[PDB]
């Protein structure tokens, strides 16, 4: 029997939760009569990607139909769905293919995941629990109620929730420290580097496998660039309330999780509007989207060179940005290292 705290094996029972991978892909119309999880390819996903892309330019150009309807038949060739009736939704606008490729998105992270829990030595010496956690190649750690740590934490997610999406109400179940193998060796040349940051990044529970197993990463060239207002990198907030509508919790399923990273962020390049880049300005390491709402700065505190912008939220100086929360994206998954990760239970106030 694992020798972990019941905690962390219970965040391990979350994150590979097979229920959870089906119920994902059923609530997308998915039909896993057709395509059950076993049958989830990563080529099948890359070929879906470039099926979208090519839609994107078809409604860019102004495709005469049919050429539409035609790219329209080869997704739902490579990803079956199950509509019964009135035919499947014709894919001829930007946020059809946004909404399409966030679920490719997604289905890619529950392919690493199923990939891993059913890879592997699967005999019975021990434990499941124990087994899967080593195939997540992170070291877990929980951090204690009662200790600085866990008082900041709290603070950061109690500062930065506020009111006017008081949707929900957030409870921190647990904290856990986490560390990679590798991000250390390849953040280490990032950290001599200035304006290293605390921020939030949030994501669907089934993502997270795929994402303490192989770390945050960056769209491939085949996906669209469409839903991605900087382009394609990493993106973070200051600010909990931003990155927790990540995690897609509902009063059926009020708990998500969510992650601290710590982001060589560098000289930031600050915009108010969407800028498909990537490739930033000599001198940038970064881009910062500029929103409504910003930490009170004066609260900001820091450690270790780490600066946690857990202010209060108030009104930045700017309301002419089309973003109401910040945003922070860096190109190279190198400039990440995930130090935290949080169990959080959502109150619905409905
Ligand atoms: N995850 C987060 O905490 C997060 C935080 C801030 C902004 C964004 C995300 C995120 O994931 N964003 C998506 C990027 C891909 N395109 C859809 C939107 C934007």
């Amino acid at each position: 029997k694992s020798k972990l705290p019941k905690p962390v094996q219970d965040l391990i029972k979350m994150i590979f939760d097979v229920e959870s991978m089906k119920k994902a892909m059923v609530e997308y119309e998915i039909d896993l009569q057709k395509m059950p999880l076993g049958k989830l390819s990563k080529r099948q996903i890359q070929a879906a990607y470039s099926i979208l892309s090519e839609v994107q330019q078809a409604v860019s150009q102004g495709s005469s139909d049919s050429q539409i309807l035609d790219l329209s038949n080869r997704f739902y060739t490579l990803i079956p769905h199950d509509f019964g009736m009135k035919k499947p939704p014709l894919l001829n606008n930007a946020d059809s293919v946004q909404a399409k490729a966030e679920m490719l998105d997604n289905l890619l992270d529950i392919e690493v995941a199923y990939s891993l829990l059913r890879g592997g030595s699967d005999d019975s010496s021990k434990d499941p629990i124990d087994v899967n956690y080593e195939k997540l190649k992170t070291d877990i750690k929980v951090v204690d109620r009662d200790s600085e740590e866990a008082e900041i934490i709290r603070k950061y997610v109690k500062n930065t929730h506020a009111t006017t999406h008081n949707a929900y109400d957030l409870e921190v179940i647990d904290i856990f420290k986490i560390e990679r193998e590798g991000e250390c060796q390849r953040y280490k040349p990032f950290k001599q580097l200035h304006n290293r940051r605390l921020l939030w990044h949030g994501s669907r529970t089934t993502n997270f496998a795929g994402i303490l197993s192989q770390g945050l990463r960056i769209a491939p060239p085949e996906a669209p660039v469409t839903g991605y207002m900087f382009g394609k990198g990493i993106y973070f907030a200051d600010m909990v309330s931003k990155s927790a509508n990540y995690c897609h919790t509902s009063q059926g399923d009020p708990i998500g999780l969510i992650l601290l990273g710590e982001v060589a962020l560098g000289n930031m390049y600050e915009l108010k509007h969407a800028s498909h880049i990537s490739k930033l300005p000599k001198g940038k390491h970064s881009v910062k989207g500029l929103g409504k709402t910003t930490p009170d700065p004066s609260a900001n505190i820091s450690l270790d060179g780490v600066d946690v912008p857990l202010g209060t939220g108030i009104s930045s100086g700017v309301n002419d940005t089309s973003l109401l929360y910040n945003e922070y994206i860096v190109y190279d998954i190198a400039q990440v290292n995930l130090k935290y990760l949080l169990k959080l239970k959502f109150n619905f106030k409905t």
